[PDB]
C-alpha cells in the first residue's frame, strides 16, 4: 500500500545546506602570550629547567598567538597540582572541569547564533556537538539540548575525542543532515577546553611542549539548513562538496591518548611538512571539477594547527600573503582551538568582508575552501561558495 | 559561471538508504551465566560479600542471559587487580586493552559485512564507527581504515562514548550520509567491549551491580547505501524515518563517567518504567503518518538493555509474545553488548525469516520499528521497511 518513493520525495530537502548564523564564545580569563613562558614556568615549579624555559620561550616568540582565552586560572591550577606535573594521575579533575565547562562555553556561543539566525529555537531540529575535551554519558549534546531548552526529540550526533580536523567534519556531517531532511535546521557546537591537555614541561616531551604553547580555548557554534527561507533567513555560506583523507607517510603525525593523566599528545613526523605536501592533491580533487586552478582566486580558511602549518602551505602554493589574512587574526587572537578554529575563522572572514564594504562574505570573491588538519594525519576539506553582500 | 543548483542536483543519491550486509563478532572467551555469580566472586576476591553474592545470583538468574562473549579473561582480570576492585585508578590499563580490542573486533565484524556485500572495499565512502569502549586519537576510525586497507579519503564518523542507543544513532546518520550522496556506501561499525566497565561489587552501589549481569561484548558491521545496483547488492532492509528524543522526568536515569578507574554507571530512576511510559508516543509519532496504529502488524527490534525493558513495554502494548522473539534471542546468546546490539537482532531476524521460508526479511511483515535507549534517557527510533524474500 504505502509508497516508499513518495515518502522519501516529500522528506528530503531541495538545496545546498548553508550556514546560516554564526556566533563564539570564550572563557573570560585572557592570557598574554609575552608573559606566558614565565607564567607557565612558575605555575608548574619548573623554573629550575632553563635551558627548557629558554626553549618555551622561542616556541611562544614564533607561535605568533598574541593571546588566548583559558578556562584554567592560577587559582585553579594551585587547586590541582597533578594537573601542573607533566604525567600525574589527573583525569579525574579534569573531567570534572570539562564535562561542566565544554556544554556551558558552548551554551554561550550557540546563544549568539540562535539570537542571529533570529528564528524559534523550537524550529532546531538536529544538533551536533563536537569536543576533544573530556567525554561523559549523557554526553554534552544532552547537557546542551537541557541548557538551552531545544526539543527532546531534537536528533542528536556527540562527536567525542575527535580532534583539531573536526570542524571540518562538523560541516561534512550537517552537510548531509541539512539536505537529506526537508525543514531540518541544524545547530552544530565545536566547544574545546584546554583543561584535559594542560600538563607541566619535560625536556624529553617537546612535543608536548610546543601544545603548551599553542592551545587556547573557545566554542563556535552555527546554524545550518537548506532552502532558506528568502529575507527571513540570512545565507552566510553554502556548503557544495566534502572530502576527509588520510595523508600519506603520516603514521603517528599526531596521536593523542586519553589517559588516567589527561589527554597526552604525541608528534612523531613532520606536520607542516606532511600538509603541505597534500594539500595540492586536496585541491584538484575538490576544484578540478568546478573548473578552478587558480588559488589565489578562491578565499581560504586553514585549522592554524601552528604557523609553520600556514607558512610552508603559502610558500607551497604561492599564496598571496592576504590570503591568509582571516585565519592568522584568529590564531593571533585566539591560539589553536582545535575543531573550533576553523568556525572562528569563517566568522571573522565575513564580519571583515561585510565591515569593509566587499561584494560578498568571502572577501569579494565566489569559491572558497575551509581546511581542517589533525590526528590521522587527516585532512578535512569542504568546498564553500559565498554569499553576495 | 558555476550552477550550484546543477552540481547538487548531480551530487545527491535518489533512494531510502538501504542495508545491504550484514555481519558480526564477538571476542572468543564464552562466558556461561548459571555459573558467572561464583566465577565473579571469586575474580574480585568478594567470597565474603555473602548477600551481595545471592542478590547477584537474584540478577543473573533473572538476566535472561545464557552466555555472554568476553575479551576479559581469567588471566587478564588476575593481571589487573585494580580492574576487579569496584573504585581502583585503572583507566591507562583499561584504555590499553579496548584501543586494541575495538578496532579488532570491528574489523572481524567489517570483513563479514564487505564479504556479503560482495563488492570492492575500495567502492566504501564513507566509515561511521560507533563505541562507548574508550577513546583515542586518531580513532578507532582511522584504525579500521588502516585494518581494512580502505581508501585515505574514505569520509569518517567517530562516534565515541555514545552510550546502548547508538546503534540508532549510527543507523539515523548513515541515512543522510548515503541519501545525499550520490554512489556513496558507508560502512558502519559499532564495537562494544566490557573492559572499560567491568569492576568489583560493592553493596552500596547495586547499581553498578547489575551492569556486571548484564554487559557482554560484540561488534557488528552494517554497508548501508541508496540506490542498490539491482541483482548486483543484495537489499536487505529500507529505512524510511528516523528520530531521537529524551524522555521526560528521566534526569540521571542512566549516567556513565569515564575517570581514573575506568568508566561507571548510574542508575537514577526506573528505565524499564520510563521506557514503557514513552514508548506508545515515538509509536505514534513514527506510525501514525503511515497509517498504521496495530502494533503487533510491524516487525520489531528494541535494544535489550534489561528483560524488564521488553518484559514491560511488551505488556504495555500487548504485543504478542513471538513479537521480541529476535530480540530475547541475541539477549540470551550475547547478553546486552551497548550500541551493538540492535544490529545483532537485525541480522538475527533476517537470517530466521530467510532460513524458515518467510516472505520478507522482517518476519514476512512490511513495515518494523527500531528502538535504541540509553543515557538521557534518550530514545532512537528507525523506520524500517523489509524486503520480500
Ligand atoms: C613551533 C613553531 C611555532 C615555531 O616555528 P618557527 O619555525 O618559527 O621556529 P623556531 O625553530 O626558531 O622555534 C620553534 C621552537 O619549537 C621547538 N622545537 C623545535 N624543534 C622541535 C621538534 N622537532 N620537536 C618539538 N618542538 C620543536 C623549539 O623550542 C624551537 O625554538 P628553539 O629551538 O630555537 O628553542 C612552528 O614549529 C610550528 O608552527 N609548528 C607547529 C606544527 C604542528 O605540529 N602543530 C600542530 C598542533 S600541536 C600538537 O601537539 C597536537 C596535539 O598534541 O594534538
Ligand atoms: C535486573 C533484572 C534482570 C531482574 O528483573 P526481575 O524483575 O526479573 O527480578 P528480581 O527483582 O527478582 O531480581 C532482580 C535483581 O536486581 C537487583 N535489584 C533489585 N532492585 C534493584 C534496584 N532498585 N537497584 C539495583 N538493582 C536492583 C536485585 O539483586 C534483584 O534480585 P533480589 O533483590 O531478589 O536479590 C531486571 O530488573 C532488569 O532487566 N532491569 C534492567 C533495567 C536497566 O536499567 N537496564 C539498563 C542497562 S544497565 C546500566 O547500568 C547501564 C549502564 O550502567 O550504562
Amino acid at each position: 500500500m504505502v509508497s516508499v518513493s513518495e515518502i522519501r520525495k516529500a522528506q528530503r530537502a531541495e538545496g545546498p545546506a548553508t550556514i546560516l548564523a554564526i556566533g563564539t564564545a570564550n572563557p573570560a580569563n585572557c592570557v598574554e602570550q609575552s608573559t606566558y613562558p614565565d607564567f607557565y614556568f612558575k605555575i608548574t615549579n619548573s623554573e629550575h629547567k632553563t635551558e627548557l624555559k629558554e626553549k618555551f620561550q622561542r616556541m611562544c616568540d614564533k607561535s605568533m598567538i598574541k593571546r588566548r582565552y583559558m578556562y584554567l586560572t592560577e587559582e585553579i591550577l594551585k587547586e590541582n597540582p597533578n594537573v601542573c606535573e607533566y604525567m600525574a594521575p589527573s583525569l579525574d579533575a579534569r573531567q570534572d572541569m570539562v564535562v561542566v565547562e565544554v556544554p556551558r562555553l558552548g551554551k554561550e556561543a550557540a546563544v549568539k547564533a540562535i539570537k542571529e539566525w533570529g528564528q524559534p529555537k523550537s524550529k532546531i531540529t538536529h544538533l551536533i556537538v563536537c569536543t576533544t575535551s573530556g567525554v561523559d554519558m549523557p554526553g554534552a549534546d544532552y547537557q546542551l539540548t537541557k541548557l538551552l531548552g531545544l526539543r527532546p526529540y531534537v536528533k542528536r550526533y556527540m562527536m567525542y575525542q575527535q580532534g583539531a580536523f573536526a570542524g571540518g567534519t562538523v560541516l561534512r556531517l550537517a552537510k548531509d543532515l541539512a539536505e537529506n531532511n526537508k525543514g531540518a535546521r541544524v545547530l552544530v557546537v565545536c566547544s574545546e577546553v584546554t583543561a584535559v591537555t594542560f600538563r607541566g614541561p619535560s625536556d624529553t616531551h617537546l612535543d608536548s611542549l610546543v601544545g603548551q604553547a599553542l592551545f587556547g580555548d573557545g566554542a563556535a557554534a552555527l546554524i545550518v539548513g537548506s532552502d532558506p527561507v528568502p529575507e527571513i533567513e540570512k545565507p552566510i555560506f553554502e556548503m557544495v562538496w566534502t572530502a576527509q583523507t588520510i595523508a600519506p607517510d603520516s603514521e603517528g603525525a599526531i596521536d593523542g591518548h586519553l589517559r588516567e593523566a589527561g589527554l597526552t599528545f604525541h608528534l612523531l613526523k613532520d606536520v607542516p611538512g606532511i600538509v603541505s605536501k597534500n594539500i595540492t592533491k586536496a585541491l584538484v580533487e575538490a576544484f578540478e571539477p568546478l573548473g578552478i586552478s587558480d588559488y589565489n582566486s578562491i578565499f581560504w580558511i586553514a585549522h592554524p594547527g601552528g604557523p609553520a602549518i600556514l607558512d610552508q602551505v603559502e610558500q607551497k602554493l604561492a599564496l598571496k600573503p592576504e590570503k591568509m589574512n582571516a585565519t592568522r587574526e584568529v590564531l593571533s587572537e585566539y591560539g589553536n582551538m582545535s575543531s573550533a578554529c576553523v568556525l572562528f575563522i569563517l566568522d571573522e572572514m565575513r564580519k571583515k568582508s561585510t565591515q569593509n564594504g566587499l561584494k560578498t562574505t568571502g572577501e569579494g570573491l565566489e569559491w572558497g575552501v575551509l581546511f581542517g588538519f589533525g590526528p590521522g594525519l587527516t585532512i578535512e576539506t569542504v568546498v564553500l561558495r559565498s554569499v553576495a553582500i
